[PDB]
């Protein structure tokens, strides 16, 4: 009756995550000056290079060199010995205005509440009662392992650490009337970029004792747990030098770690009219409201849109058998309690606020009591 | 007892798909000369620009200018009036060798069958008996609508069409003991780039009569079906000029349209040692083998890897209640019939063959009897 499930996470210096953070730093910089900025900022990173490409129409005056370099500094890439340096890297900008054909079809001359979706697409939200924050344990643990690495790097206790890391956690679960119950951790992987001087045994010992044991409750770890710590054997070259990064290439890390579902759309670098982000945040909010409201133990919500059309084209609720109410009844409750037009979501979730860089590492969900993490009290 | 489900697809000239196709054209060009090429080629597209960034170690001599421009020509961007021209665009190359630290940990001095996974990660395969090709009807129809647009563009019957398109299909389904049964098409969206001269009513009439009715069986369409055809009202600016493209930003279009699950890893631009692609293809092969073998009607397969380790860390089977056998029994059948090491998958699925550009539009699954689409006869 048990099964395995695996999720991964990556650190702040993973090259794809660097791009997500830079894209959201650019978004935040625009929103600080122009709350109605239209932003679709993609970032690419390779050895010595950050390239910004995409479309921004905004009244803000943004110094892209400063914004990009400050984001890279925060991540920790500050010296050529680490493979990347905010002070001396190339920052290239290929940003144009938003297409006028898009603007006229989406938002020009429209009442804000009745703004059209900025694109077509589908989005999902998910929630599970297996943790208090209503997220899968596999990804929660994977994120926390990367956060612990960054903490021990920044506090100097493991000074050989560099910012690029990846983690992966496999949990054995049992099923319980459609809900899932974590039993034990089956396998953990950690790979992290390191300096030239530290040896492999020192790193493997530290990763077990100072990282894993600091993060994962002992009750989940036993004599059979498998550890793959620095499994490649050597990871000195890292960051964009080791692997090109792009915005929107960590969409499963950003969401539910393989649980639930995903509609395909990236979050970072996008203002609220891009429903890939706003409607996925709203769908999370719905899912978490249903679980915290006691209606379900686990739930998946789908929504979809057409460019230029305000109301969603479809809404669907899947409760895995974890409610006494039918999925049709839950759908009716959702329709009575939520208005999923983007021009209403923006108000409910405060999506003109420049908090997006905070979302761009360690997952967008299950953390920090963002508005989409505060359950709505449901009337039914 | 019914529910809605929505999936989308995009055309060959959608800027993200342009990038996937170019990345796979580069991969194929290397494999034609060096079957053991190590390729991790990302492409970015914006107005007037294709940038290649990533890591390739290969004995091939590849003319990137020619390979990129020939791919763009095939897609149909051949004139400045269309917003992009293979003859005159900028092609920039930022390609380096594969990191030596990766190479030593993955494949150097290893027997091919015992090559390590080229990265950690998780991957899923899915199959559903709702269509003969074992794919969800929503995405099959969405892909076919884009293919029809390209056909009518290329044969000159709708000469106002340009290559950038998106489609979205919402189907009403019923549930049947864990399997799903399509009932009707609830909503269709089509947006496609067009010339300056054609008017909106002409386009909407053609999209209904010459595209939708040519693709979607009439039995699924009724008086209540909702059509959003050119919903933005104007789409003259398109391709990379309208929206930046990047490789690996259509991973749900490339797979199951929101059904099943996704592990997050992109396919295009990657050789077989990158398990994001090879293990997802193998997982599809497993799933389709279970459904075509009569063991399940619908199934989701998860696998995961650690960099440098050959055997998967975890394998999981979820049959939605559509088998008389338990998921544990199915897992045992899978373990007895499949060897999911990358250095074995490469042999079973012929993954050194330069056929990858053919996979990079209209989905990687459900088409053309690729090796992962030919079911394995199972012994149990
Ligand atoms: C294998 S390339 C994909 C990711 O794996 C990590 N990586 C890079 N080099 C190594 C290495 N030598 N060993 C382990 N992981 C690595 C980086 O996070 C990179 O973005
Ligand atoms: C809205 S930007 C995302 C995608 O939508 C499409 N698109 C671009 N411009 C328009 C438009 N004016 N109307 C409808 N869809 C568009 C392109 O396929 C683009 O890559
Ligand atoms: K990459
Ligand atoms: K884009
Ligand atoms: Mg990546
Ligand atoms: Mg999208
Ligand atoms: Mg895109
Ligand atoms: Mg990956
Ligand atoms: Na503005
Ligand atoms: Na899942
Ligand atoms: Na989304
Ligand atoms: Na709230
Ligand atoms: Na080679
Ligand atoms: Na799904
Ligand atoms: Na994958
Ligand atoms: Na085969």
């Amino acid at each position: 009756g048990t099964f395995l499930f695996t999720s991964e996470s990556v650190g702040e210096g993973h090259p794809d995550k660097i791009c997500d953070q830079i894209s959201d730093a650019v978004l935040d910089a625009h929103l600080q000056q122009d709350p109605d900025a239209k932003v679709a900022c993609e970032t690419v990173a390779k050895t010595g290079m950050i390239l910004l490409a995409g479309e921004i129409t905004s009244r803000a005056a943004v110094d892209y060199q400063k914004v990009v370099r400050e984001a890279v500094k925060h991540i920790g890439y500050d010296d050529s010995s680490k493979g990347f340096d905010y002070k001396t890297c190339n920052v290239l900008v290929a940003l144009e205005q938003q297409s006028p054909d898009i603007a006229q079809g989406v938002h020009l001359d429209r009442n804000e509440e009745d703004i059209g979706a900025g694109d077509q697409g589908l989005m999902f939200g998910y929630a599970t009662d297996e943790t208090e924050e209503c997220m899968p344990l596999t990804i929660v643990l994977a994120h926390k392992l990367n956060a612990k690495l960054a903490e021990l790097r920044r506090n100097g206790t493991l000074p050989w650490l560099r910012p690029d890391s990846k983690t992966q956690v496999t949990v054995q679960y049992m099923q319980d009337r459609g809900a899932v119950l974590p039993i034990r951790v089956h396998t953990i992987v950690i790979s992290v970029q390191h300096d030239e001087e530290v040896c492999l045994d020192e790193m493997r010992d530290a990763l077990k004792e100072k990282v894993i044991k600091a993060v994962v409750p002992a009750k989940y770890l036993d004599e059979d747990t498998i550890y793959h710590l620095q499994p490649s054997g050597r990871f000195v070259i890292g960051g964009p030098q080791g692997d090109a990064g792009l915005t929107g290439r960590k969409i499963i890390v950003d969401t539910y770690g393989g649980w639930g579902a995903h509609g395909g759309g990236a979050f970072s670098g996008k203002d609220y009219t891009k429903v890939d982000r706003s409607a996925a945040y709203a769908a999370r909010w719905v899912a978490k409201s249903l679980v915290k409201g006691g209606l379900c133990r686990r739930v998946l919500v789908q929504v979809s849109y057409a460019i230029g059309v305000s109301h969603p084209l479809s809404i669907s609720i899947f409760h895995y058998g974890t409610s006494q109410k039918s999925e049709r009844e839950l759908l009716e409750i959702v329709k009575k309690n939520f208005d999923l037009r983007p021009g209403v979501i923006v108000r409910d979730l405060d999506l003109k606020k420049p908090i997006y860089q905070r979302t761009a590492a360690y997952g967008h969900f299950g953390r920090d009591s963002f508005p989409w993490e505060v359950p709505k009290k449901l009337k039914y």
